[PDB]
């Protein structure tokens, strides 16, 4: 039951995964681009998938890039998104951060979750 | 399986609501006015507290929209057993002053569903 | 399972859930440590773990720091990562944030994760 994915272009890379017991799949950059500090950008990975049920896609930060003091925004990618999946990286270093096209930017984990009923209460 | 049983603390809170069955997340709402400097954080009450599912916690996420905004999210992490008001830590890492008003959507909620291992000491791995 | 674990130190504190409800186990620093204002910290538990099946340890926030403008950063423990666990303390409070051998610095969160496979189509 793979989870069917589309390249937006030709620039996109196909999210990778290593190892057996990585969390997820790493996410590359499709476009340059340059982040001053303080300042953040959404990158573009150029890949929609049809995601599985039950589940989101987390853009969880990269441990390297998060020393570096390169933080992730957003990062909740619903089930039901179809487009371009997009990672807001932040950049709370001292120094202006590049992006260059294929660069490694973020691990997408499938983390499953649950969807309840709600029902209010007088008291819990 | 079963509901996720919530209280409305004040008339001010509004329901926990999923915008599409393919949604993540369950938006929570501001029942408060708030305003947010520059490098600031505030904690937001939601006055909504709930009965979590088990084997579950709730994660407080950001939405894109003010995560591009230079909104971001604080702790997040509502545990299981925790049975007071959700508060939401709103961090203003935007140039300007942030506005919260009233029933504002301000993070989504996020039943995540984690395990409960035991833990054992050994010697080597 | 059981989750393994082994302390690399006798500085190592065992990661504990506070109450029966508690979604983390409790990590600690194993040494001393002082974060400026706008500075991160990686911080050494001495903790290492073979951690569940389709499972990743989130190193997540405590709340009482994250009012005090402490935030974590990276934070993904791969299943198959046998190394010390790392928690990268990001300071952006005003003041120096002052971490003493011992401290409870954040929590740890085995959140269960999907491997799906990937194939890549022309449209979904
Ligand atoms: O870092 C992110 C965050 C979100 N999205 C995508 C997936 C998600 O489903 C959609 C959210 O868009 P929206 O309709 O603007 O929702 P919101 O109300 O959260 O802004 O954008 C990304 O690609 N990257
Ligand atoms: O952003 C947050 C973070 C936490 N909490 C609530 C839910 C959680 O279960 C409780 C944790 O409180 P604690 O265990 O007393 O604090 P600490 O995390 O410092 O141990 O506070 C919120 O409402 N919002
Ligand atoms: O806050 C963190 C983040 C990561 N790690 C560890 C666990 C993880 O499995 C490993 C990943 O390191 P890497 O793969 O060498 O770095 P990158 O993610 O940049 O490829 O480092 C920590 O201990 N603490
Ligand atoms: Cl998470
Ligand atoms: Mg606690």
């Amino acid at each position: 039951s793979p989870v069917r994915f589309v390249k937006e272009t030709n620039r996109a890379k196909s999210p990778t995964r290593q190892s057996p017991g990585a969390a997820g799949y790493d996410l590359y950059s499709a476009y340059d681009y340059t982040i001053p500090p303080g300042e953040r950008q959404l990158i573009k990975t150029d890949i929609s998938m049809s995601m599985p049920k039950f589940c989101y896609g987390r853009i969880a930060p990269r441990s390297g890039l998060s020393l570096k003091g390169i933080d992730i925004g957003g990062g909740v990618i619903d089930e039901d998104y179809r487009g371009n999946i997009g990672v807001i990286l932040i950049n709370n270093g001292k120094c202006t951060f590049n992006v260059n096209t294929g660069d490694r930017i973020a691990q997408l984990i499938y983390q499953r979750i649950y969807y309840p009923e709600l029902e209010e209460v007088q008291s819990l």
